[PDB]
């Protein structure tokens, strides 16, 4: 038995109007905490918010969009809670519109291509992310995050930002969004279907 502890904490976001904003939040303990969001202090509900849980809602995911410059900038409360205590954690969310963008502000280069695949063969995503400095490169399926970590070599990403899976899967199956974040912002490309066709 153990009181929760953050092991994923968001962070600040700068988004583009018109654009999605994710905010990851994820915590362990015994038994297993649950995951709350709150924007000024009161839940959230909008046809322009969903809420994603995973790890059996230790882990959860605020999605906006699109994202909206009068009504989104706010900050967002993450809460973690089970038998044992509470912990929480805040993140502020800016939302610019085009031409308060800065030069160095993220840019799609090169988005990810719908892909079809043969099972047990190796599927790659690619994302060629430009701005300055240069943009690092997360990947969301189906709205949450892809944690390569946790996927015993298997899925990779590569230091071109290419997110690698090996021996595809029927899990692998969804739509993957690639995301570049830099000190200026963050910019998600279109999204792009994997599938998984019989070999």
């Amino acid at each position: 038995d153990s009181k929760p502890v953050f092991i994923k904490v968001p962070e600040d976001q700068t988004g583009l109007s018109g654009g999605v904003a994710s905010f990851v939040c994820q915590a362990t303990g015994e038994p297993k905490p649950r995951i709350t969001w709150m924007k000024k202090g009161k839940k959230v509900s909008s046809q322009r918010f969903e809420v994603i849980e995973f790890d059996d809602g230790a882990g959860s995911v605020l999605r906006i969009q699109p994202l909206r410059v009068q009504r989104d900038e706010a900050i967002y409360e993450c809460t973690a809670t089970n038998s044992l205590g509470e912990i929480n954690t805040s993140a502020k969310l800016s939302v610019l519109e085009e031409e308060q963008l800065p030069p160095g502000f993220p840019s799609i280069d090169m988005g990810p291509q719908l892909k079809v695949v043969e099972k047990a063969r190796t599927a790659t995503m690619l994302c060629a992310a430009g701005g300055n400095p240069d943009p690092e490169i997360s990947w969301f399926k189906d709205f949450l995050p892809v944690d390569p970590a946790t996927s015993n070599g298997r899925i990779k990403q590569l230091r071109s930002g290419a997110l690698q899976i090996e021996s595809s899967e029927e899990s692998d199956q969804g739509k993957y969004e690639c995301v570049a974040t830099n000190s200026a912002g963050t910019r998600y490309s279109a999204p792009a279907n994997l599938y998984v066709r019989v070999r």
